[PDB]
């Protein structure tokens, strides 16, 4: 029963309990990601989730109630200069050995085709996955 | 009875009414400001406003009556590529003839040293708004 935290280009796996400071330590851990960046000031730092059924759209959380098992949440410094975003360019791929979503961290399933893998960045995604929000090729 | 909307380095006024469809409207006057800069994806558009008293910090606005009258509200595509903030560098200044915030919008007030002018953009702002969230200097 997990959230993935992502930033910068790394993801993180965190067991999501219910209870009151779920949030909070979602959020110290983020903190943490970012300054494993590089102490990145981190006032602003928010957690948005993808939607259901539509990865291109971002929710802000401010409850924890938002927080559902599986979600995948963008820790986004939303006090820094915009930039343009860097989108993989893909086409579709079989796989012959078990292989995980680059961005989203479960198995791409199926027997032909099962995702789809960028020409640049040499990633693997599903489909819905290879254009979410955030999902920048680096 | 306003608030002020900024993106890019433009502030504009907007009326304030109370009713229902409010923030339907700032959001497509906000949309309307963006591709005034040139035709970006808009999907993942949210609205910020400054904290009361500490406007280093951002809220994100979620219902209509998060705004209130006199509020800067940050227009912010935060599905996009995170970059360094740029900051004023800021020194005290007297000012001779009226001048407004150009973070804010509002008038310098006082007698001597009304505010601080930046070196390099040249611009005048409150002390308190040198520094805002999203104020960079360009
Ligand atoms: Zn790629
Ligand atoms: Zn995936
Ligand atoms: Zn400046
Ligand atoms: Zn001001």
């Amino acid at each position: 029963d997990h959230v993935v935290l992502r930033y910068g280009g790394t993801r993180e796996m965190v067991p999501l309990i219910r209870h009151e400071q779920m949030l909070d330590m979602l959020m110290e851990r983020a903190r943490q990601i970012v300054q494993g960046f590089g102490n990145l000031d981190t006032r602003n730092m928010y957690l948005f989730r993808h939607e259901y059924n539509s990865p291109t759209l971002l929710y802000p959380i401010t409850s924890a109630s938002q927080i559902t098992s599986g979600s995948i949440l963008e820790i986004i410094l939303v006090d820094r200069t915009e930039a343009a975003v860097i989108p993989h360019v893909v086409e579709p791929e079989s796989y012959m050995r078990p292989t995980f979503c680059d961005f989203c961290g479960e198995m791409l399933t199926g027997l032909m085709r099962q995702g789809v893998k960028c020409k640049n960045c040499n990633g693997n995604f599903h489909k819905r996955c290879s254009n979410a929000a955030r999902n920048n090729c680096g």
